[PDB]
């Protein structure tokens, strides 16, 4: 033997689950059964013909990328079918010899040195098709010859011989030529696949561009958030590198490799709710079938257990419970029902072993500031907000991918409750791309692709339990500029807007909700107490509503309440849409099916030019009709001011106050004072401690930020680039936010 056997193996067992699999296993057996199935299924269908002019009639065209790429997954799927235990042609060697034919066969007839390696998707090209050639190669690497070995290797090595790009491209260069030096066993190149986990967009945070943020933040093609898209591949390939690497003579140094935990606890961690994995930070992908939030997180999850096996102690430990609560809480789908069988065997061994428990839930406030995004996690339910700027651009849209993307990270609000399946079960394909709930929008018109004019977007955070997070809107497509701010405490969200404006000449909106219902479309709902009709293709105007309560698709933990403050005119329409995901992802590939699916749909008319107009309107998650009715009446929120310069709400009973100040003069919202934009929240414990947390969510005053609260303290602790000049007869100070890149900073008076 000799360690590259070692290692060949064990990447072999990564991919089968090696001979320990248990076929008896309910859940392993369904995957082999699925596993078996599929192949053949190709397999007998194959064009076994001496002279063939393709392997796959659907799959022909050796100079289509997309297409050949294709046909060796397909092969890939061949080859674990025969090689993971408890399936229908394990062992079988025509399989295996059929594999091999087809291989060669596409040696010669299409992947070969005699191509470029800037064919139209170098991707597919230098990494795609590769990645699952590797994989091929170690599973058969007994049935194969000396010289057939060498036409797969050196035609990889040719298209990617080395590691040098971005991220989620750098990642798949390292695990591509990493995986082909064991097999061909050379301990250079090997190293160079360890090294290229130390470069750009993997090991070290970065500052500017694509890689992870000390903020938790994970940027792809410069302005995209895509921790749920790219970076979920970066996670995978990274934990399968690290883990074979692991325990060898080129096991992974970097001490930056530490990082990599932290991107579990802050990057991932508060981005999934009860299996799933937040759509507003998958970038394009959300227009793919098979890749909908929860197969994505369970993807993600996968990569924690990967993780679990060869992470430090303190860190494998926390990383079995995580697994452990996630694979618990989905109860929309079986995490073991779509990833690996080796993932299967693993994780099985951590949800039945009773000494691990479930890790606690996540239970805070985080702000993204690198890539424009917030979250908050309560027992509940959760929030995830997706906004833009000059930094993160609007929507990405590029091979034919999102086409309605307009507004999926435009003041975005996504909600999530008991209802597993709401961003699930083709919500994507049916719903009105134009009325993305928390938007503000002109009716039925889109918008570019790109970042935005204006430089604040961001929030403040305070303590991680509550924060606020605010977005001055000004489109590129269409003139439309409004201030918007979203207030998150613990039982509720307040959303403002202030300053709408526009001279488009179209009808401007602001879409308080659109929830997909049930598959009757019976969901009951109510509005100031009574019953409304619950038929589908109606619509009707709400007139004068200060509440309004939708019963979830589950019995308990989805219904969702509406408190508006000075009461409101809503627009609304309960409808059947019909969308197929070919329209939002045209590629050949992507099933053209029709799916149709309910919505309950509701807006806020703003009329046609209008000029300073405003909204509020209060979330009320997993209230009963009559509990949003008792709360609309003596309501915990208090509207502070909701203007063009300044938008502010209190929380009574929690003593929060939160304000955005929108201008660089001098403003006053209740006790807070500020001469430069901000965002701002107080936590006031009467005649005992004043809190306050303040950012620059512009991220471009290289200066300060005066603070002066309308309190007499006695006393004062605070971050460092807080400079307190004045503690009676009221609270003056400071904040250096020069390079302090959206973060929020702290202080606690003492008052007496
Ligand atoms: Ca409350």
């Amino acid at each position: 033997s000799d360690e590259f056997d070692a290692l060949r193996i064990k990447w072999a067992t990564l991919l089968t689950g090696g001979p320990a699999l248990d076929p008896a296993d309910s859940d392993i057996a369904a995957r082999t059964d699925k596993l078996a199935q599929d192949a053949n299924d190709y397999w007998e269908d194959m064009d076994l013909s001496s002279s063939r002019t393709y392997i796959w009639y659907a799959l022909r065209g050796n100079g289509t990328s997309d297409n050949v790429n294709a046909v060796y997954e397909r092969l890939r799927t061949m080859a674990l079918a025969a090689t993971t235990v408890g399936s229908s042609l394990y062992g079988n060697a025509d399989l295996k010899e059929d594999i091999l034919d087809a291989l060669d066969w596409l040696y010669v007839n299409s992947y070969n040195s005699t191509r470029s390696r800037s064919a139209y998707n170098w991707w597919h090209w230098q990494l795609g098709i590769p990645m699952s050639l590797n994989d091929t190669a170690v599973l058969l690497y007994d049935d194969i010859s000396a010289a057939r070995m060498a036409t797969y290797m050196d035609t990889i090595d040719y298209f990617t011989p080395s590691i040098g790009l971005t991220g989620a491209n750098r990642a798949w260069q390292a695990i591509v030529v990493g995986v082909r030096a064991v097999i061909v066993k050379d301990a250079v190149k090997l190293a160079a696949a360890r090294n290229g986990l130390s470069g750009t967009g993997i090991f070290p945070y970065a500052t500017g561009g694509d890689g992870f943020y000390a903020d938790g933040s994970f940027v792809q093609h410069t302005t995209f958030a895509y921790t749920g898209g790219y970076g979920s591949s970066v996670l995978e390939t990274t934990a399968n590198l690290m883990y074979l690497l692991s325990g060898s003579t080129w096991s992974v140094s970097d001490p930056n490799q530490s990082n990599v935990w932290q991107w579990i606890y802050e990057a991932y961690r508060p981005l999934l709710y009860k299996g799933a994995m937040m759509d507003m930070v998958r970038g394009r992908e959300i227009s793919r079938s098979y890749a909908q939030d929860h197969a994505v997180g369970h993807g993600i999850v996968a990569s924690i257990v990967r993780l679990a096996q060869f992470a430090p102690a303190p860190h494998a430990a926390a990383f079995k419970q995580i697994a452990k609560r996630v694979i618990q809480e989905d109860t929309f789908s079986s995490f073991y029902g779509d990833v690996s069988t080796d993932t299967i065997r693993l994780a099985k061994a951590i949800v039945d072993d009773p000494s691990i428990a479930p890790a606690a839930a996540p239970n805070l406030y985080k702000q993204y500031a690198a890539m424009d995004r917030a979250v908050l996690q309560r027992p509940g339910f959760a929030l995830g907000l997706a906004l833009y700027s000059t930094r993160i651009s609007s929507y990405e849209s590029i091979n034919s991918e999102n086409g309605r993307g307009w507004y999926t990270g435009a003041g975005a609000t996504y909600l999530y409750n008991q209802d597993l399946a709401q961003y699930s079960e083709d919500y994507w394909p049916t719903v009105d791309a134009y009325r993305i709930p928390g938007t503000t929008v002109a009716s039925g018109t889109p918008i570019a692709s790109g970042t935005g004019t204006s430089s604040w977007t961001g929030g403040v955070s305070l303590a991680g339990q509550y924060g606020a997070s605010g977005m001055d809107l000004s489109y590129g497509a269409y003139n439309l500029s409004a201030r918007k701010s979203w207030f998150m405490f613990d039982d509720e969200i307040v959303a403002l807007g202030s300053g709408i404006s526009s001279t488009a000449g179209i009808p401007i909106e602001t879409v308080v909700d659109n929830r997909k219902l049930n598959g009757a479309g019976d969901n009951a709902w109510t509005a100031n107490g009574a019953a409304l009709s619950t038929g589908l293709g109606v619509a009707q105007t709400l007139t004068g509503v200060n509440w309004v309560h939708l019963a979830g698709n589950t019995a308990d933990g989805s219904d969702i309440g509406y408190y508006f403050p000075g009461g409101a005119t809503l627009q609304t329409k309960r409808e059947a849409r019909t969308g197929t995901w070919k329209q939002i992802n045209n590629r050949p590939a992507t099933p053209s099916t029709a799916v149709t699916r309910n919505y309950e749909t509701m807006w806020i008319d703003h009329g046609t030019n209008p000029s300073g107009a405003s909204y509020g309107y209060v979330l009320l998650p997993n209230k009963t009709s009559a509990q949003v009715g008792a709360y609309a009446a003596d309501p915990a929120i208090e509207i502070v001011v909701n203007t063009s310069g300044v938008q502010s709400v209190k929380e009574k009973t929690l003593g929060l106050v939160g304000a955005n100040f929108w201008t660089d003069t001098t403003q006053t919202a209740d006790l807070i004072t500020s001469n430069k934009k901000a965002s701002v929240m107080t936590r006031e414990i009467a005649d005992e401690r004043l809190e306050a947390s303040v950012s620059d969510p512009t991220q471009a005053n290289n200066g300060t930020i005066a603070i002066e609260l309308a309190r007499s303290a006695e006393g004062y602790s605070a971050d460092p680039g807080i400079t307190v000049t004045q503690l009676a007869p009221t609270i003056k100070f400071t904040v250096n936010v020069n390079g302090a890149k959206g973060k929020s900073f702290h202080a606690s008076f003492q008052l007496g």
